[PDB]
């Protein structure tokens, strides 16, 4: 009937921009996971859609004044978009104002280092100055620390909130080649999944150290009232259960690995 | 207003009798992970409740032939119970019966081995016939392999679906302690949470063994139309994010496990 406006961010790798994009129009201009992934729910739900990148280039948060919503949420949630497919990671905020889809992959909060780093925790961060570290802005990781109540996040909360100059970042690119410029002395937290990808990429300096801080997912999301919200969550369900989520995953990860 | 019926299943250490229980009256019978979660769900919902351990003792299968659900998902579905707080497999049967709120736990379908069983993986497992493997008679790891497409696992359905005697199990308790009295001639499919409990439990005998098959989570399960539908899934979301549900696993697999 309409063709559906897909929300989604350039994310390494759930979406990229091909290497031949300028030759190329529409949904074939990207690649990756998530790009995958719509065209799998699409299918299995018998919708249309056209992907667009959010405007602004977040996540999504709200502002703690005005009360409005930015990034892939507030596309959603101010009708600019009828679906987010992106590691749109679920939170009770954002749960509170649009739905999730069941998650279509795990992630918990991690640690990148540069290789070599003298850091093998949230605890050993937490301790010292010497290595700076922060987070993405707009997004579930820096609320997680600017809620956190556990006394070692509240402390990196403390440093990081006040730290000069500013150790928040507004992409994950930008804290990745930060890690990678500051000869160890920036550590970036950021979401296991993205790290993980990372670490198989050259040119291979950087490592996920230490366990996961929390455990999540994220989930495709839908404006409440959607049409699409059932569909789409047993899409997802459907997709997990024949193992294609899995697939993907190795997809975009480890199959075009570059590090060995 | 009215005392919220939950269904949940005898399953260590998310739900067990207490040792004293003959002398405790009602919720106060019971001990265990599942335990902790209902009475954390209803204080943050605003519910009193009754635990009621399901009739049948079995998770949730519907009959081929009558069509009829089985287990937890039965007392869902012919309204016996208003929600069930069990390790409760999401999957997209169940979720087109009932919903679920977002997952409380991950989990995926893992090998349960007697220790010094030559056995690394599903597909060592499927490329040999010394050692006898199964599930759980009902459950979502039996239709896992009773379902799937990919070879090995395929591989196995049909060793299973036709081994006799009977691979498969009543309880995962069963499934346990053929492990352990079969000398290494047979392994046990079943949840990892469930595999890790054991692992740390006395004799010490058992472990887990190669990566998960799959991966899912555990969910709240209310009937289509409930009340409590979102009340449960923004609960379930706090109680991640304030870091109680990995606490409550840390305190029943963990800080009491009997393995060092
Ligand atoms: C990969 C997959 C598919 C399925 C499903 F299909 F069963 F739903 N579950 N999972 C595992 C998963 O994402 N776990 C999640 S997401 C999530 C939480 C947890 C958790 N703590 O376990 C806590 C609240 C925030 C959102
Ligand atoms: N996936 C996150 C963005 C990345 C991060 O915050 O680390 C979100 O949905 O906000
Ligand atoms: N958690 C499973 C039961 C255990 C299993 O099948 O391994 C279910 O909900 O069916
Ligand atoms: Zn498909
Ligand atoms: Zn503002
Ligand atoms: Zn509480």
């Amino acid at each position: 009937n309409k063709t559906v406006v897909v929300t989604t961010i350039l994310e390494s790798p759930y979406v990229m921009m091909k290497k031949n994009h300028e030759m190329l129009e529409g949904n074939e201009r990207y690649e990756g996971y998530c790009v995958d992934l719509a065209a799998e729910i699409a299918k299995h739900c018998g919708f249309k859609y056209k992907l667009t990148i959010v405007g602004d280039g977040k996540y999504g948060a709200r502002d703690a004044d005005t009360k409005i919503w930015n990034g892939m949420v507030g596309e959603l949630v101010y009708g600019k978009a009828d679906i987010a497919i992106a590691p749109l990671t679920i939170t009770l905020v954002r749960e509170e104002v649009i739905d999730f889809s069941k998650p279509f992959m795990s992630l918990g909060i991690s640690i990148m280092i540069k290789k070599g780093t003298p850091i093998e925790s949230a605890e050993d961060l937490s301790k010292q100055t010497e290595i700076a570290y922060g987070t993405l802005d707009s997004g579930s990781t820096k609320e997680f620390f600017r809620r956190s109540k556990i006394a070692v996040f509240d402390k990196m909360w403390t440093y990081m909130r006040s730290a000069e100059p500013s150790v928040f970042v507004r992409t994950t690119a930008e804290g990745v080649a930060r890690v990678r410029k500051s000869k160890g002395k920036y550590a970036y937290l950021l979401e296991s999944t993205m790290n993980e990808y990372i670490e198989q990429r050259k040119p291979c300096d950087t490592m996920k150290v230490g366990g996961n801080l929390d455990s999540k997912g994220y989930g495709i999301a839908t404006p409440k009232g959607s049409s699409l919200r059932n569909a789409v969550n047993l899409a997802v369900l459907k997709l997990n259960e024949q193992g294609l989520l899995d697939k993907l995953k190795n997809k975009w990860w480890y199959d075009k690995g570059e590090c060995g």
